[PDB]
């Protein structure tokens, strides 16, 4: 609007089942730290193999990371949310959000 912009916000919560020889077929990425609508969190998903665990539980490159298996990762530093996605061995449940600018 012409005060200022506007968004889409898409939340998505998935559980994750992978097998031991396949990883979640995503690549994280991090982007004091205050979340805004249009910057949720700190870790965002920079890739997710077409096809794969992630990919087909409805996660996308682009989507922010905001929860894994019931623990806020907005503000926690990327060594940090990967030992904890990592502490789930093959199941992983995490809740994202996509934001359209
Ligand atoms: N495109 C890929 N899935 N590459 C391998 C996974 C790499 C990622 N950093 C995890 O761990
Ligand atoms: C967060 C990462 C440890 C995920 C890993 N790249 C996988 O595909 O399982």
């Amino acid at each position: 609007g012409p005060l200022g912009s506007d968004y889409i916000i898409k939340e998505k919560t998935v559980l994750l089942q992978k097998k031991d020889s396949e990883g979640f077929g995503f690549v994280l990425r991090g982007a004091e730290f205050t979340p805004t609508p249009a910057f949720p969190a700190l870790q965002y998903l920079e890739s997710v193999d077409e096809g794969g665990v992630a990919w087909r539980a409805g996660l996308r490159m682009g989507d922010f990371l905001i929860e894994v298996n019931g623990q806020n990762v907005v503000k926690v530093g990327h060594r940090q949310v990967v030992n904890m996605i990592r502490q789930g061995g093959n199941t992983l449940m995490v809740k994202v959000v996509m934001v359209t600018r």
